[PDB]
RNA sequence: CAAC
């Protein structure tokens, strides 16, 4: 729950709706961050598309950094 | 729920 960064922009590398997670590449550091489906703000009410630009917070999850509050840019 |  510890917030590391906010209003980070990134590109969805892939998001798998069967597994319910994917990875976003941060535009500011070029590092991949894990994104779980429950972290996406609202058929797939919580999903993002491969190649999409998204805005998110980076928080400290159980297994390291992860995306939170994932939305479109702006 | 950590490389599909």
């Amino acid at each position: 729950k510890k917030v590391i960064a906010t209003k980070v922009l990134g590109t969805v590398k892939w998001f798998n709706v069967r597994n319910g997670y994917g990875f976003i590449n941060r535009n500011d550091t070029k590092e991949d961050v894990f994104v779980h489906q429950t972290a996406i703000k609202k058929k797939y009410l919580r999903s993002v598309g491969d190649g999409e630009t998204v805005e998110f917070d980076v928080v400290e999850g159980e297994k390291g950094a992860e995306a939170a509050n994932v939305t479109g840019p702006g």
